[PDB]
């Protein structure tokens, strides 16, 4: 019914869990609860998420919604309707200056140094070479991944399920969500994620589950879905990906233990195929 999750926060050394045992089994899941800093203001992102689809009569984020991917040159990013009752708004962070509200970008800034941080934590627990963790993340253990910063709204007028069932592509996934609906497959049975407004959500893609799939302690990505909305629902997520920009890619790479690196596919590569699975 309701998934029990370990609760993280960031401290002085990292990721801290109430012990090893404990950090083992949210890694092993690959989902656990992570402690919202107290100096990082979140309403703004909880608005956007809230008007972004409402079009320009709307203020100050409505007009967000006539941005499509053709702004951009990049068929990823802008308003897209998805199939589900989801529509979203994402951008990566090339253009969180520019296009983005200063506020939007400010926090999509701060998420990124907090998932960097907890990137890095997962990557010493996993025992790979730190000096191959940039090529390992595709410059995700710094800050020259590719982040997408997504806002999500539920339409629910709409008698489609909520979000399919799927995985994220990338690395981590730092999910702020404040109502019901998100729902996690860890063993064969779904469960609901419980609603806690003062953590975020937080997940390994398919890139972390593709870089330590041959480690001794492989990690997976958990499948998740949003169940059918009866009333409407928004929420949004900090994304980090291996540096997938339409004419530069750092490549997806599963570690062989005692050997290194070893290239699997493309970031952009991965996203495409994945988006693929999830809606058709
Ligand atoms: C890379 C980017 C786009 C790909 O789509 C995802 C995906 O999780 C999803 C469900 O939001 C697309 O609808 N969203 C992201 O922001 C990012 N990662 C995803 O997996
Ligand atoms: O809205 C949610 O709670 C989950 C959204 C999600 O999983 C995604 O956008 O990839
Ligand atoms: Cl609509
Ligand atoms: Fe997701």
């Amino acid at each position: 019914r309701t998934a029990d999750l370990e609760r993280a926060r960031l401290g002085d050394d990292g990721l801290d869990f109430q012990d090893d045992a404990a950090q083992a089994r949210a890694f092993a899941q690959g989902v656990f609860l992570l402690e919202i800093p107290e100096w990082l203001d979140l309403s703004a992102g909880d608005r956007f998420a809230r008007q972004f689809f409402q079009g320009t009569g709307v203020e100050p984020y409505g007009k967000y919604r006539d941005l499509s991917s053709e702004h951009f040159g990049d068929e990823l990013l802008g308003y897209h309707s998805r199939v589900d009752q989801l529509e979203q708004f994402l951008l990566e962070r090339r253009f969180w200056g520019e296009v983005y509200p200063s506020e939007i970008a400010t926090l999509g800034e701060h998420l990124t140094l907090l998932s960097h941080r907890v990137l890095r934590s997962v990557l010493a627990s996993a025992g790979i070479p730190e000096e191959d963790w940039h090529r390992a993340s595709g410059g995700c253990s710094e800050t020259n991944g590719s982040y997408h910063l997504t806002f999500n709204h539920y339409r629910s007028a709409h008698q489609d399920i909520g979000l399919s069932s799927h995985k994220d592509d990338g690395f981590i996934t730092v999910l702020r969500t404040t109502a019901q609906g998100l729902e996690v497959n860890r063993d064969d049975v779904w469960e609901k994620v419980p609603v806690d407004p003062a953590c975020f959500v937080v997940n390994f893609g398919l890139s972390m589950e593709i870089l330590t799939s041959a480690c001794v302690t492989p990690l997976s990505a958990i499948m998740h879905r949003v169940s059918h909305q009866n009333f409407d629902r928004s929420s949004f997520g900090h994304f980090s990906s291996s540096r997938c920009l339409p004419g530069a890619d750092d490549g997806i790479y599963r570690y062989l233990p005692s050997a290194g690196l070893e290239r699997v596919c493309g970031s952009r590569e991965l996203i495409e195929e994945n988006d693929h699975e999830i809606y058709m």
